[PDB]
């Protein structure tokens, strides 16, 4: 209900996650008033050209509710890699990292 969170989409300082619930940022609910009561569901997945995108839900284990919405995206572009994530409760976060043919990852 956007009062489930203290703060809309929270910066992460570049943490860019495909999983997990920031209980930090969940005040808890706001139609039940429920605290570290979650679940994921709807959770879906694309992939366009070397990118993949990971979009899904959070519900609360109370009022099933929709608490907020998650979304992560991750690009490859010629020698780099992207990092993106956008939540009203995880947060929105963006990092670049530099790599080689060998796969390092840094
Ligand atoms: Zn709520
Ligand atoms: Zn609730
Ligand atoms: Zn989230």
């Amino acid at each position: 209900c956007g009062d489930c969170v203290e703060k809309e989409y929270p910066n992460r300082g570049n943490t860019c996650l495909e999983n997990g619930s920031f209980l930090l940022n969940f005040t808890g609910c706001a139609v039940c008033s429920k605290r570290d009561f979650m679940l994921i569901t709807n959770k879906s997945l694309k992939e366009e050209d070397g990118e993949e995108i990971v979009t899904y839900d959070h519900l609360c284990k109370n009022c099933h509710h929709v608490i907020a919405r998650h979304e992560y995206t991750f690009s490859i572009m010629d020698e780099f890699q992207e990092y993106t994530m956008l939540c009203l409760l995880c947060g929105k976060a963006e990092d670049t990292i530099s790599i080689l043919p060998d796969d390092p990852r840094q």
